[PDB]
């Protein structure tokens, strides 16, 4: 028989290690520590990260007992720059296969693409639940800043890796990522204006959104704009979205202030997959 | 055979009031949140604290599969703040429940000992509809004057379990001080009662429990507490630490969905 699988997935902007963040209080050294203990807490089973450098995927991994991470740096596809790392548990889930891809008309080589200003780079993974052998590919980005185009291009470009990487199979999809741009701009409705891809926050049965996903580490900041998003096939039934908005506490350089594990939050997407009966059609 | 999981919560939901309100921390502005945390976070049954009957009310219509047992502390019907306890009404049944006031005279609204306030403790008997377990949860809130009210109190409360578990116990509530006093101690040192804090597999504590409705404080202080009797297995450990947002009198400000955090534990009883 086939059963049917839940899954927890996030997309989590961990924020590159660097000494202004740690000159203000944020430091990397001491950010990570509550940062692992929410992806604990917070039950992520899978969950696309953005920004870290080696160093930081291997302090992470330390912190997580039970997770491994798939991904390599964006400057030369080995262990330079930033990472689209994919941490997941490896209780539950096998690789069946892995990759990355640059956002370019040159995947397959570091490289910028169309009017983007840094190389950009998608990671993903097809794995396999333990439990119940669902496939599912999974894919995670950071976007350009300033490339629209590069943006726009990189979404039919993603697209068209998800039909790829089934390898002749209809394999559903999780995108999860920094799009570093809101949900009223051209690339968001790339991913979905025609329903090959679904936002979780408009999808989900129930919404838990007390704040859009930037925070700035302002943890007193508030918008309604979304730049992390989890995009996902619309075979997945999407149960909840969460923002999770917790936080630690610092000394003020006794007296203390709210610190953000990081300067977005987490984005926490709960799925469900019917293996029988995971079609749509009106 | 099947284990039972569930998950307990204890929150101080902060009496409505007019100060609160001036401040930007009015009920019906916080309670909305307060109710998406109890969703989002899967809280099966939680002890809750300071509600009048109308906070009551706004929770029930806020969260339609839950419903409350516990009375008012100042007459043992609608008046006063009361310690209801919130469960999903697709998971238990209720067998039994009821209400006793902390004080020399249990049976009626009365202060006790050295207390300033009466003090209620709302208790229920509860059927779990997958497993059939049944269990005591206890739910109450502590006077923030009397030493020897706190202290007296912790036994009493002791002895109730006795006589209604003769089941085991789940106790939450607003302890008033924290794990560093005597009625503290008065609750595990014999073994009767274990701090799911310290009895966890695993915790999950960036904050104390009491935060003033200030989104900068830290304490290690933990004065909202969950016990359990010793043959639950407790799994986890939280202090959640979410905050919502106003528009600064746009610029905002952080807010604390109430001025105590939740305390949520998961507990597995097995065999
Ligand atoms: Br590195
Ligand atoms: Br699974
Ligand atoms: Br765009
Ligand atoms: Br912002
Ligand atoms: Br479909
Ligand atoms: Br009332
Ligand atoms: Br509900
Ligand atoms: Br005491």
């Amino acid at each position: 028989s086939y059963q049917p699988t839940s899954l927890t997935v996030a997309s989590y902007n961990l924020r590159n290690a660097n000494g202004s963040d740690s000159a203000r209080g944020d430091g990397w050294g001491q950010r990570y520590p509550v940062i692992a203990q929410m992806v604990q807490y917070h039950d992520f089973d899978i969950f696309g990260t953005q920004e870290c450098f080696l160093h930081q995927l291997k302090d992470m991994k330390e912190a997580l007992p039970g997770y491994d991470y798939i991904g390599v740096g964006r400057d030369d596809g080995k262990d330079k720059g930033e990472h689209s790392a994919i941490f997941y548990r490896t209780d539950k889930f096998d690789i069946v296969e892995k990759g990355d891809f640059w956002l370019s008309e040159t995947p397959d080589v570091p490289s910028k693409g169309w009017d983007a200003v840094l190389p950009r780079i998608c990671s993903w993974g097809h794995f396999k639940c333990k439990d119940t052998g669902f496939e599912f590919l999974f894919f995670n980005l950071h976007m350009d800043h300033i490339g629209k185009k590069a943006r726009v291009e990189s979404a039919f470009l993603v697209q068209e890796k998800m039909k790829e990487l089934g390898r002749g199979k209809n394999l559903p999809a999780i995108l999860t990522g920094d799009f570093n741009v809101d949900q009223t701009h051209q690339s968001y409705d790339a991913f979905v204006s025609k329903g090959v891809l679904c936002d979780s926050y408009e999808k989900c049965d129930y919404r838990y959104a007390l704040n859009g996903t930037f925070n700035n580490f302002d943890p007193n900041s508030f918008t309604e704009s979304r730049i992390d998003h989890i995009f996902v096939s619309p075979s997945f039934h999407v149960k909840r979205y969460g923002v999770l908005t917790d936080t630690y506490r610092s000394v003020r350089e006794k007296a203390y202030e709210a610190r953000t594990p990081s300067d977005h939050f987490p984005v926490k997407v709960e799925l469900v997959f019917d293996l029988e009966h995971h079609h749509h059609h009106h």
